[PDB]
């Protein structure tokens, strides 16, 4: 009945990421202070978590990306975004 | 078929925030370790996801609050909601 | 259409856990650097959200599991998960 977000935030700029699911895709905008962009993530999926972490200077974003049939890790740690370790069940 | 909700948390206190997307609207309720009470937060919407961070002992919040039609960025800054640049496209 | 997640993490490992409600239950999957493996988190519900912060070493989770009928918060503070005092209207 609406689109489905998760957010996620860093430092004390900050920097932001919006996770939007809509129309069967997931994808980003990015708030580093200087206004809003479209950013590189872009997967297929209804449902999205997020969460992220410092360490040092250096973010690491792990976005959980669910389609009907699969849930997905997807992690970026500063060269681009890849597929990630996690499964539902072992 | 459920409320949805949405958290956050700040401080070692700590302060909690719970979101609550329920019949078209979304409300706060707040923890600053006293006990339970709703919170100044009421706006429209269907689903609802929340970040926030410190700059030093302020707190900055930012609540994502999707109706059926758009997502408005909401923004506590430490005096009162107030509506931010987010957009979901530009 | 889809499964819903939550996650959170913590610490410079880190520490992740991911909540996904499925099927009329929230169960917990967790990361601690070394393989995903299954939490003892196990509630009913068909809508999750989780928070979490440190105090020192050890960490705090606070998990709202929502089912059709009501919100309730489970309470992650070292030993085992207990019921939290939230409540969504006083």
């Amino acid at each position: 009945s609406s689109v489905q977000t998760a957010a996620t935030s860093w430092g004390t700029v900050p920097s932001i990421r919006v996770y939007t699911a809509n129309n069967g895709r997931i994808t980003e905008r990015c708030w580093d202070g200087r206004g809003w962009y479209t950013g590189a993530f872009n997967r297929p999926g209804r449902n999205v978590s997020v969460t992220s972490w410092l360490v040092g200077s250096a973010i690491h974003i792990r976005v959980y990306a669910s389609t009907g049939t699969t849930t997905t890790e997807w992690c970026w740690d500063g060269n681009g975004w890849t597929r990630g370790a996690y499964t539902a069940t072992n």
